[PDB]
């Protein structure tokens, strides 16, 4: 049993909700929240802006002090770094951006990520401001993530197209 409340449950492991991720994140302060980064962990929009700003800008401040020791992350790729106030921890997933010509089947790895933490917190990866499909971005967490994966989507007309869609 944990604290996520409202979900529709889609399969064994997979739940979703229409929420603001942030407002979701600073109710339950669940363990891991993900982040929809980029690899240079510049959280300037999109969910990463609406996150970093409720962090008051310390998760940008965390994250440039990571850039600065280890160089940018990989498309597909991820960093576990702090969650602030918003939760134990952020997993920082870098999903492919199509507004820049990015591979979509680097999707696939990017929801991999997930599958090192046993419940998640996140958004719909590369979804919004990244250009992908949300329905193909929900099919490929449904058919890649084996763990727990609680899924915020902020709008309520996707949320219920994602829902009626869902095979
Ligand atoms: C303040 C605010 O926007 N909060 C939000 N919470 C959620 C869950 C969304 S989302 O449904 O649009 N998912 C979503 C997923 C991925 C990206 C890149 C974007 C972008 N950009 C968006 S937005």
């Amino acid at each position: 049993v944990n604290s996520f409340s409202g979900y529709l449950k889609l399969t064994d492991n997979v739940y979703i909700k229409n929420a603001d991720i942030v407002e979701e994140a600073k109710k339950v302060k669940p363990t891991v929240v993900v982040n929809a980064a980029n690899v240079y962990l510049k959280h300037g929009g999109g969910v990463a802006g609406a996150l970093n700003k409720a962090t008051n800008n310390a998760m940008q401040v965390e994250s440039d002090d990571y850039i600065a020791t280890n160089g940018p992350l990989k498309v597909g790729g991820s960093c576990v770094l702090s969650g602030h106030n918003l939760a134990k921890h952020c997993l920082h997933v870098v999903g492919p951006n199509v507004n820049k010509g990015e591979d979509i089947q680097l999707l696939k790895s990017a929801y991999e990520n997930f599958n090192q933490h046993e419940v998640l917190l996140a958004p719909l990866l590369s979804a919004g401001i990244f250009g992908a499909d949300p329905i193909h971005s929900l099919r490929v967490c449904v058919d890649t993530v084996r763990t727990n994966v609680y899924l915020a989507v902020f709008d309520k007309n996707l949320y219920d197209k994602l829902v009626s869609s869902f095979l």
